[PDB]
């Protein structure tokens, strides 16, 4: 297993939006309380679930764990950041994964709620 994405940078300005506000409040936390959530809370544990190729395969993991948490360390620069690692998780599961699989019909209606809840998003 790599360390995982970075969640601070000391060079990174911290920063905080309307829109940030509202994707740590509102969006995060419906997919976070959502019954599909658990396998995207944390990074792919390779070793545990046996997935020698995945962290070649998939070159930029993500997960709601590391949203999470730069949401909360002001690590974004802006919503359009945050929006994009959530796309990018959802990619690497549908990708890496086969059709039908559990996995990315879940990774479906996570997306599906993802979508229908930041069209209810400010401006910034
Ligand atoms: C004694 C033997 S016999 C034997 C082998 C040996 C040693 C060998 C072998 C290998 C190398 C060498 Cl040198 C020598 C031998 N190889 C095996 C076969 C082999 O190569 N295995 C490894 C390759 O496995 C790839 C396929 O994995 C399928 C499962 N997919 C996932 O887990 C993806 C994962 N899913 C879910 C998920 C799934 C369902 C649901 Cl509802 C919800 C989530 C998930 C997450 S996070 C999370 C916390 C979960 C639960 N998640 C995300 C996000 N995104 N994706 C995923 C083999 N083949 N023929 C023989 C004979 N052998």
């Amino acid at each position: 297993n790599p360390p995982p994405p970075e969640t601070s940078n000391p060079n990174k300005p911290k920063r905080q939006t309307n829109q940030l506000q509202y994707l740590l409040r509102v969006v995060l936390k419906t997919l976070w309380k959502h019954q599909f959530a658990w396998p995207f809370q944390q990074p792919v544990d390779a070793v545990k679930l046996n997935l020698p190729d995945y962290y070649k395969i998939i070159k930029t993991p993500m997960d709601m764990g590391t949203i999470k948490k730069r949401l909360e360390n002001n690590y974004y620069w802006n919503a359009q950041e945050c929006i994009q690692d959530f796309n990018t998780m959802f990619t690497n599961c549908y990708i890496y994964n086969k059709p039908g699989d559990d996995i990315v019909l879940m990774a479906e209606a996570l997306e599906k709620l993802f979508l229908q809840k930041i069209n209810e998003l400010p401006t910034e």
